[PDB]
C-alpha cells in the first residue's frame, strides 16, 4: 500500500515566483539549479497541466540516467502541484510507486512555506533499499538550491 510522508522546509522567497518555478518554469530551471545532476528536461505529451509527461535526461555519470515524470494534480488556487515517476528514476531503485506533491503558502512578502508529500511504495523483493527519509533528503537540496537561485 501506498503510504505519505510529509516533511516541509521554508524558502527566502516570494510565493508567486516559486510557484512559477515549481509549477511550469522548471523545464529551463531544473539543468539551471542541479547542473550536477540533469542534463535537459522536455515535455513528451500536454503542455504543462494535468496528465502532461515530461522525461528528465540525467547526466551520463548518472544511473537510473533518467526518469520519465507526469504532472497528476495542478491546483493553482490552493497552489499545489502533483508530480509522479512513471519510469525510471526511484522505480528503477526498488520503488513501485512514487510522487511527490508540493504545496505553497505564503509566510510573509518574502517567504514561502513549502509543504513537501512524498506518496511512495517499494516491493520487498528488490534488495535495494530507498527510503523516503533519504529521497526527501534530495528534493529539500533541490528546493535550497532554488532559494539560492531566485535570491540572486
Ligand atoms: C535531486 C532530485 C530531486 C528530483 C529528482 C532528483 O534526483 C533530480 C530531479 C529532481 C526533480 C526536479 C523537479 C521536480 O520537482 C521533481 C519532482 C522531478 O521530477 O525531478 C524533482 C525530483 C524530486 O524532488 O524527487
Amino acid at each position: 500500500m501506498v503510504k505519505e510522508f510529509n516533511t516541509q522546509t521554508e524558502l527566502s522567497v516570494r510565493l508567486e515566483a516559486l510557484w512559477a518555478v515549481l509549477s511550469k518554469d522548471f523545464i529551463t530551471v531544473v539543468p539551471k539549479v542541479l547542473p550536477h545532476i540533469v542534463k535537459d528536461v522536455q515535455l513528451i505529451e500536454g503542455d504543462g497541466g494535468v496528465g502532461t509527461i515530461l522525461i528528465f535526461n540525467f547526466l551520463p555519470e548518472v544511473s537510473p540516467s533518467y526518469q520519465r515524470e507526469e504532472i497528476t494534480e495542478f491546483d493553482e488556487s490552493s497552489h499545489e502541484i502533483g508530480l509522479q515517476v512513471i519510469e525510471g528514476g526511484y522505480l528503477s531503485q526498488g520503488l513501485s510507486y512514487y510522487k511527490t506533491t508540493f504545496k505553497l503558502s505564503e509566510i510573509e512578502e518574502d517567504k514561502t512555506l513549502v509543504n513537501v508529500k512524498i506518496s511512495y511504495d517499494h516491493d520487498s523483493d528488490i534488495e535495494e533499499k530507498v527510503t523516503p527519509t533519504k529521497t526527501s533528503q534530495s528534493t529539500l537540496m533541490y528546493l535550497r538550491r532554488l532559494e539560492r537561485y531566485l535570491s540572486n
